[PDB]
C-alpha cells in the first residue's frame, strides 16, 4: 500500500468528499489514505501532510495549488426562522452567524442592496461552518455559508435558503507544499479528485 | 453594557451552552458576550479571549482553570450501524472515527475485555467531534465521542449508543489565562454557568 495523508477542511468533508471516498478506494485500492478533518486554519508541515483541502483564493505563497469546486455563499436557516423571513432585511429579526472572516454578512449585504447590519447586532462566530450550520439547524440564528455543502441539510429540510443570492468569498482546493514532494499517490488522488467532481 | 468574549469548544457550545444562553442574558442582561467557537485547539492571547471553555484535564501551566462538567465518552453510531452490532468486536466491522488524541479506541476496548484495534484498521481522525458526529450520522464509522453532548441526536434518534461502557479521557473545564484580568463579567458569567449546569 502507498500512503497518502490528507487533512481536510471539515465543511468538504461532510458537504463532499466523504460520500465519494469509496470511489476513489475503487478507482485506486492501492493507496493507504490517511484522512483528516481541519477548519481551514491547519499547519500542513506540522500535521505532516502530504495534502490540504482549503476554503480560500487559491494564492497561498510556496504552495501548489489546484481548484477544486465553487463555495458560492448565502443565508441559510430553520424553516421556523425562514417562516418570518420574506425579504433580506427580515434576517436582521435574528443573530447572525459568522465565520471568523469580518466581511460576510457585510458583503452579502450591500450585494443585494441593503444597508450594513448594526456593528450593534448580535453576532456568533464560528471556527468551522459545521459548527455553525448545527446552531443555524437549532434556530441559532442565520447562518451564511457554502451552500452545496450543506445539501444534505437542504434536502432533508432541516435547513433552508430563503434567497437566490449567492456570494463567492473563496473556492475550494487543493493545496502541496513547495517543499512537499509530490508522490504517485499524490498524482492519482487529485486527478480522481478534480475528475469525479467533474 | 460590559464586553465578554468567549471561546467555545464547538462540542460544548452545541451540546450544552447554546440552548442555556438565553438564561445567561436573563440573569445578566447588562452583559455583551461575544461567543466564538474553537476547536479545542486554541491560543486564547492571540485571540483575545477572556474565557475558554476547552477539553482536557484542568492543568493547564499558568492557567486559571474552573470545572464545568463531566464528558464520559462511549461508541457511538447511526442505527443502520447498530443494527449489525451486538458485542464490542462488532464495531470493528467499520471503519473507526477518532480525534486528534490516538489512544480514544485502545483505552475504550481494554476498559470492556477487547483487544486492540489492528494498527491496520481503517480510521478517519478528527479536529471536532461535532464534525466526527456528522459522519457518524452519515455512516461513514463509529465514532467516541462526550455522549452527553450529543443528547439531541440521540433523543431525535439520529445516532445510537450501543454499549453502557464509557470512560473519563477529560472534562470540560473554562480556563482564564493567569496573565488575564478577571473582570465582573467574567466573575458573574462563571458563576452563572458552574450553576446552571447544577
Amino acid at each position: 500500500q502507498e500512503k497518502l495523508k490528507i487533512g481536510v477542511v471539515g465543511v468538504f468533508a461532510i458537504g463532499c468528499l466523504f460520500p465519494l471516498l469509496s470511489d476513489f478506494k475503487r478507482s485506486y485500492p492501492h493507496i493507504d489514505l490517511h484522512i483528516s478533518t481541519h477548519n481551514n486554519r491547519v499547519d500542513p508541515a506540522a500535521e505532516g501532510l502530504d495534502y490540504t483541502i482549503r476554503y480560500g483564493g487559491g494564492a497561498w505563497h510556496d504552495t501548489d495549488a489546484q481548484y477544486l469546486c465553487s463555495a458560492l455563499m448565502s443565508p441559510l436557516c430553520s424553516p421556523t426562522l425562514a417562516s418570518q423571513i420574506q425579504t433580506p432585511a427580515d434576517i436582521l429579526k435574528f443573530p447572525l452567524l459568522r465565520s471568523y472572516r469580518r466581511d460576510e454578512w457585510a458583503l452579502w449585504m450591500q450585494t443585494v442592496g441593503e444597508a450594513p447590519p448594526s456593528p450593534t447586532h448580535n453576532v456568533m462566530v464560528f471556527d468551522s461552518a459545521v459548527t455553525m450550520l448545527e446552531a443555524a439547524q437549532a434556530g441559532m440564528g442565520v447562518a451564511i455559508a457554502p451552500v452545496r455543502m450543506f445539501t444534505h441539510l437542504l434536502s432533508s429540510e432541516r435547513i433552508v435558503q430563503p434567497f437566490l443570492t449567492q456570494i463567492d468569498l473563496g473556492s475550494f482546493w487543493i493545496t502541496r507544499l513547495q517543499s512537499r514532494p509530490e508522490t504517485p499517490a499524490m498524482r492519482e488522488f487529485s486527478r480522481w479528485l478534480t475528475g469525479v467532481l467533474h
